């Protein structure tokens, strides 16, 4: 067990998928080194920054406790009772920034509703969270999957991908983000040849039988994905054990992610994904690439992420000279949504700030006693540029807490030696793409 | 906002859905008479019987905390905080009864093992619920759906439905019941034209809208239902509207319940559907019966339920000599489950008292820091004949906890002037009807 303890005047809680599922019965596994450890480093970097800042938040240092939910929503409502026990050693926390997958967003968001916590998710796209008479304390920087099931059934459309394959992660974000395409699919005169589902529960099947069931209708050679990161590795694994070979249509689950097709970058070419459109944090990159075992003592993961990472141990014994480059890193596509909740949360809390403590830069009496239902509804539903760190760059909430369904298309290509996620197109409301600038496996 | 206290040695927690949900925004709606009142009854009526049994706790008396979960999970978490507060007015809660939703069941699960108590549910009959690695606390009288979509799916086999339509609730009931079904049906050859899904959230379709798609495939003339009591009403209330006629085959949501074919006895005439394989409790029926406004004070939502059942008021008059009775009541097919469960906490109680405290009858040193792991998985996995009420008839749990899967298959009929179900079947682990019995709508 191991959480980040920083304290100060206010504290923002946090929540990262920091490692897998653990195989069998363990509760945690492998480090998720891009969407557990970079984001975990994207809200530090962005708390540095808010405390750097004479015009955010001066004499309001931030403070923060982040936990890790090991990618499980059983284990991150485990973790996130630390949040609410000094409520009920125990810090008072003042937002939330998290999880990553919708299920543990929504279990998080069960609990902290019940405190009058606000939340602020960076990565959780289910629709399911768009409902405010259930999710009243819930905001975030990315949009539902309402939209990227529209801008894949389009992609469909205009491909005249009439009869198609799916598969999903049974789950929040799975099921209802398949359930979407399927309605969008329908309108778009697009049948559905087989639907599977896969996951660990006992209910479902093995990767391998959903991959024979796939096989078994050779005339769908499309196969929509609407799938967590973790079952997408599991599927393509199972894809490339049998030499499968599909057109791979997938949702932000999978992503632009090289994780899921190191080791199987055959089978996966030539794929389409999807991801929200996002720009690199310049200033992460520089932050990140300077972090090493021997300065980093504020991450208690960090020893492990680093031990994988370079194939290592401390006390082949890890040399002292290894660096996070652009050599073995890229800036995980998300991080932008990390570093705007951070800002989100910040904005509001100044915001309430000035308007309660005119008189100081200091938490005032009036202040000292927060009000979570009035932070949320009169102050984090605000406006502001994206955080002193960009060249419709506003950070901003609609009615439903919900971000804007802005998605870029990617396609999984070799450049030149190197296998690689080369941007093709867009969806804002219609798409738009670069077809010639595609690779479908073999020519077409 | 109201509750039963009842003060004890010894308190069980109680989750009934004592309300439906409520209409628009409303959190509680109509009282749920059947499965609601009668339910909650059921469990002051065992919690009588035991503390006037000297075979069973002599020297503990049992107290009660019965909350209403309105129909909802949201509103059930709301409500298990109250069980769990008294760890972080509240009191010490030995085990939990319920709750009755499948949803509310897993939400409350979910916050109770976090404090290690258990849970015995009389009527959540999800397969999600068997797995004892996310619901550690766990138990049910009833057994999981994996039996009951077998059932169905050799309903329709034995009668050569092969081409048939599905609607399924939203939810962790109907969803997984379905899919388990949607496996069973495929192993028999038998396809599904159209899957439609129901429920109240911005995803789904109007009752009108599922109505037209199943009109829309006039081949599938069986409709197979996995789906909770509230939304089958809307179901058939819907069909009703447009005079659809389908032969329904139906899980334990709908059941032997008059309350879903009232008013709409003509759309449902012919129905198929399961319920738990159950006896009536004919002690229940004698204290059921003798209850009115009068002399029933412990029961906070019993006028409410009194004025609705009778439509009267208090201060049409209500007459002071209204009673239940065998002309205005018919006990619940669950009622045997929720005696059951009491009476399963209340033996694992006993047994744990008879080893700790060997030299009394009361609560000794040794059992007031009560260990809920321990009553878990060393007293409450235990045996004992159905409770002094009863003519397989022992109450036990298997390895995950779950009932035995045993179910009466029922036809909805007219009998002589009065509309009813009739018992025309029975599933074990083989499918065993009486097909002469069955009235298909028009003959056959
Ligand atoms: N959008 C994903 C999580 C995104 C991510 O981890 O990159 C979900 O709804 O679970
Ligand atoms: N078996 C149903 C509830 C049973 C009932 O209320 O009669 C469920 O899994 O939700």
């Amino acid at each position: 067990r191991r959480e980040i303890k920083i304290e100060g005047d206010l504290v923002l809680g946090g929540l990262f998928p920091i490692n897998e599922k653990g195989t069998g019965t363990e509760e945690c596994g492998r480090i998720n080194e891009d969407r557990g450890i970079q984001r975990l480093e994207a809200m530090l970097f962005a708390i540095d920054e808010i405390n750097k800042d004479d015009y955010l938040l001066p004499g309001v240092k931030l403070g923060v406790h982040i936990l890790d939910t090991c990618s499980r929503d059983t284990y991150a409502l485990e973790q996130s009772l630390e949040f609410v026990r000094a409520s009920l050693i125990p810090l008072l926390i003042a937002g939330v920034i998290g999880g990553s997958y919708s299920s543990v967003s929504i279990q998080v968001a069960n609990l902290l509703r019940l405190f009058q916590i606000p939340q602020i998710s960076y990565a959780s796209t289910s629709a399911k969270l768009s409902d405010k008479s259930r999710y009243d304390y819930f905001a975030r920087t990315v949009p539902p999957d309402f939209y990227q099931a529209k801008a894949m059934a389009e992609i469909l459309r205009f491909f005249n991908w009439t009869y198609v394959s799916t598969v999903a992660s049974e789950g929040d974000y799975g099921e209802t983000g398949i359930e979407a395409f399927e309605q969008e699919a329908r309108l778009r005169n697009i049948s559905i040849a087989t639907a599977e589902k896969v996951g660990r529960s006992n209910i479902r099947k093995s990767y391998d039988s959903v991959i024979r069931e796939l096989l078994q209708k050779p005339n769908a050679r499309v196969v929509v994905l609407f799938m967590r990161s973790d079952d997408s590795r599991e599927l393509i694994a199972a894809a490339s054990r049998a030499n499968a070979s599909f057109t791979w249509v997938a949702s932000d689950g999978w992503g632009a992610q090289e994780s899921i097709i190191k080791g199987s970058e055959h089978v996966a070419y030539g794929a389409i994904t999807l991801e929200l459109a996002s720009q690199p944090v310049r200033q992460f990159d520089r932050y990140f690439q300077s972090l090493n075992p021997y300065n980093n003592h504020r991450n208690p993961w960090f020893r492990d992420f680093w031990e994988q990472k370079f194939q290592c141990s401390l006390q082949r014994v890890c040399d002292k000279h290894l660096a996070i480059d652009s050599s073995n890193y890229e800036q995980e596509s998300k991080i932008m949504f990390v570093v705007n909740a951070v800002y989100a949360m910040a904005h509001a809390l100044h915001k309430m700030q000035r308007t309660l403590c005119p008189n100081t830069t200091k938490l005032c009496d009036a202040m000292k006693i927060l009000d979570g239902k009035k932070l949320y509804k009169d102050y984090l539903l605000k406006i502001n540029f994206t955080a002193p760190f960009n060249p419709d760059s506003i950070v901003k909430f609609d009615t439903f807490g919900d971000g804007m369904g802005r998605y870029n298309v990617f396609n999984f290509q070799n450049v030149g030696g190197k296998y690689s996620y080369l941007k093709v197109g867009h969806w804002a409301e219609t798409l738009s793409l670069d077809v010639n600038s595609i690779h479908w496996s073999r020519n077409s």
